[PDB]
């Protein structure tokens, strides 16, 4: 109950109302998802960035990860279509932190993820505000655990952003997800993500390809 | 239900349509402000290219965003139906051409207001104004006449859209509308009033896909 909504391809819409150190911004994303194979394809675009796109990549539909014998362990699919609240605190080392609250749910043929991001204490002209991050993304494993207290899931992981000079900028993620309406065992999502661009696009944008499997 | 439009709320529209067999899908997204009567939307055909001119889909693609003056607040059938929502049904007769049949469910889905629509266009003449794409990319000013429908605890609407044609004439589209609430509606059925509609159609320069961007102001009277 909830698996049938991901029988094949589903249209996605992402919305992010964000500000970092005061500089408000807005990003919209559209595209499609196929939970059956674990593929995502999206075209993000800043309609208002004071911040590099890759720091926004984790926070921008985990429901689409390919779960193999683990179908009921899928908190993300089973909370559908009521949805879940995903809350995160992202601390970037020796630099600022983002706070995000997002509501992921279904709305017609569409699956939607509403985000409000607020970023604070960022060093001016550090790796993030000085834009020293490479326009790319690496592969990571996120560890999902069960949370009996609020009938949901906790997650812990660290993102390794590659920096233009050759060093690395770490981003500690702390995550909590709880359902909107009406527990899975310790498992992992391994993520692979490509960031690119479209040739004839003068607007600020991100082209995103993801493969995530449980 | 008024409290749901205290300020700006995000909108999503879903349109599944086929005209004379030609299937399409339009998704729209944007923002609405009932306090000023403003709508700002960017629609997009995800099925590729529309077999139909954009202006003919404009009345079909959220009247809950129309600005009622304070003294008519209880007369706003659309807002009082929230968040349960209402069903909107229309029959559109185009003079010298086909007819649209539409059914939509307008309701809330989280912080969002969503308009889910399924349209069927039929008996449209090959080489007419519509399938022949002779319609100007713009939109005129109209008044929709709303009456109370005691029969189904809802409202009827009557109006005609005046479509400008590329060569210099106008193409008429008689609209027939009936709205019924999903839950408890308004505490009273509204008296005869009209919405004055004003609409701008434009394009985004950077967008190579088939799209339209819409700006609307609707106020009651
Ligand atoms: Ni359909």
């Amino acid at each position: 109950k909830g698996e049938e909504l991901f029988t094949g391809v589903v249209p996605i819409l992402i919305e992010l109302d964000g500000d970092v150190n005061g500089h408000k911004f807005f990003v919209r994303g559209e595209g499609e998802g196929d939970a059956t194979i674990g593929k995502l394809s999206l075209k993000f675009i800043a309609t208002t960035l004071p911040v590099p796109w890759p720091t926004l990549v984790t926070t921008l539909v985990q429901a689409f990860s390919r779960y193999p014998h683990m179908k009921r362990h899928d908190f993300f699919k089973s909370a559908m279509p009521e949805g879940y609240v995903q809350e995160r605190t992202i601390y970037f080392k020796d630099d600022g932190t983002y706070k995000t609250r997002a509501e992921v749910k279904f709305c017609g043929d569409h699956l939607v993820n509403r985000i409000e991001l607020k970023g604070i204490d960022f060093k001016e002209d550090g790796n993030i505000l000085g834009h020293k991050l490479e326009y790319n993304f690496n592969s990571h494993k996120v560890y999902i655990t069960a949370d009996k207290q609020n009938n949901g899931i906790k997650a812990n992981f660290t993102i390794r952003h590659n920096v233009e000079d050759g060093s690395v900028q770490l981003a500690d993620h702390y995550q909590q997800n709880t359902p909107i309406g009406d527990l899975p065992d310790d498992h992992y999502l391994s993520t692979q993500t490509i960031l690119s661009k479209d040739l004839n696009e003068k607007r600020d944008h991100m082209v995103l390809l993801e493969y995530v499997t449980a």
